[PDB]
């Protein structure tokens, strides 16, 4: 059993991160090699981290990529080798499509509640890769949980992002945003801001 | 050796008295060679015996499909009755057992609340009405939207989400024609969920 994972959205949208893609593998003392291809032509900087016994009795090898050949739709083949099995990803292929962000104050009915919900709705975007978060003050905010990408009926994805903050912050005229990063966005990000 | 898959019956059908609830119990991999197979069916671990099983299914992978539904009653999903399907086959003379129930903690009622378009939104030739459903548990739910009696196609929901708190929320997506929100027509977001009064519950919202 060979799985292949891609590169976190974020470590891909900031040229300052590691975007890495993670081929998992998956007890009679067995080696394992690994073989790492780019679309096609070979590469040897991966790196094999060390054995994890598991408790039903998962060895992973690393290897780092470049943002523009991910974004630029390069196949990632991992090969396994144990005495043959291939794996291959490659960003979802399509034009991408850039987000837009709208912010939605909490209901009136929730406002007899103690905390309220700030609502993020982000759609129309393409591919799915997309990563949301909260702030007040330049400080993330904790307390919020992000949607799954859904395929809308277009074709193109949406979320939606929400944020728990107690009502006095909200009634008090605290500024929450929503940060937005997605490769068809200007500069890979974008803010909207929400208050009372 | 075969695979069973165990599926619950859908959300909608254990809420309303007159739907049928089913379990449904699949064996995939049945061999080709010797594909008698048999069903056992268990309900808090006492076997049951009313089950309806298919004739078996050739599949295009020279292998069989067999499927086994078990009728359930709605008071016994939502009182989390546990049900077992075991498949047993004289091919390899081994048996292969899966068990699925609702899930396990004190229901929570879902608190109901529709968001209108953002201003924003409002440049666009379509308008997206959000109905935000959150604080319940199981995560065992439906979502439909509604105007004027007839119902709305242009909708998608996302799948439940685990809240901070151990409850559950999941945002509805309606999307309409800005003329359409923009006449007044009075949009209904309705959820379906055991911890509401009548398992349902409606908000409008117009403008
Ligand atoms: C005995 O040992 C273990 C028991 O613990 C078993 O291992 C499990 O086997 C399962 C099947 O054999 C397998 O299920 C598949 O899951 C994958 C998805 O895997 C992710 O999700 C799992 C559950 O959520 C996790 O446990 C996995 O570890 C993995 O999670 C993490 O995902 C992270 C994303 O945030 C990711 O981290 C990022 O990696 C990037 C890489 O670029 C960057 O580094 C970034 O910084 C990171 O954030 C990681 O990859 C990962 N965490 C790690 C590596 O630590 C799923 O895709 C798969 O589905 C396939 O097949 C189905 C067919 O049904 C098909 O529908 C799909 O299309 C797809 O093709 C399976 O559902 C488990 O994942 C796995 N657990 C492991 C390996 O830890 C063994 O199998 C047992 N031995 C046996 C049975 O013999
Ligand atoms: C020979 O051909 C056979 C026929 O195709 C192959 O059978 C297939 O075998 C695979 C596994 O090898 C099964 O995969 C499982 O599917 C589960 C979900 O299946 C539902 O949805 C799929 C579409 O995605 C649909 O085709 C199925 O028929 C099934 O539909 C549901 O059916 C029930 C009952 O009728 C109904 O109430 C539902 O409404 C209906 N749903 C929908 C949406 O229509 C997955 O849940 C399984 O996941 C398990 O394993 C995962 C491991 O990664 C794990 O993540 C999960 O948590 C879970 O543990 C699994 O993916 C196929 O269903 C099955 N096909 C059929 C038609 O039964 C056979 O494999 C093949 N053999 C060879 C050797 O090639
Ligand atoms: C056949 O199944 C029975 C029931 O579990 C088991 O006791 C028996 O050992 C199996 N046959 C063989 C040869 O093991
Ligand atoms: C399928 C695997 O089964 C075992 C667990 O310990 C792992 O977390 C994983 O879910
Ligand atoms: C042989 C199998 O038969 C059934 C289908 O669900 C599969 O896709 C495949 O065609």
């Amino acid at each position: 059993s060979v799985f292949l994972f891609p590169p976190k959205p974020k470590d891909t949208l900031m040229i300052s991160r590691t975007p890495e893609v993670t081929c998992v593998v998956v007890h009679e003392d067995p080696e394992v090699k690994f073989n790492w291809y780019v679309d096609g032509v070979e590469v040897h900087n991966a790196k094999t981290k060390p054995r994890e016994e598991q408790y039903n009795s998962r060895v992973v090898s690393v290897l780092t990529v470049l943002h523009q050949d991910w974004l630029n739709g390069k196949e990632y083949k991992c090969k396994v080798s144990n005495k043959t099995i291939e794996k291959t990803i490659s960003k979802a292929k399509g034009q991408p499509r850039e987000p837009q962000v709208y912010t939605l104050p909490p209901s009136r009915e929730e406002m007899t509640k103690n905390q309220v919900s700030l609502t993020c709705l982000v759609k129309g975007f393409y591919p799915s890769d997309i990563a949301v978060e909260w702030e007040s003050n330049g400080q993330p905010e904790n307390n919020y949980k992000t949607t799954p990408p859904v395929l809308d009926s277009d074709g193109s994805f949406f979320l939606y992002s929400k944020l728990t903050v107690d009502k006095s912050r909200w009634q008090q005229g605290n500024v929450f945003s929503c940060s937005v990063m997605h490769e068809a966005l200007h500069n890979h990000y974008t803010q909207k801001s929400l208050s009372l």
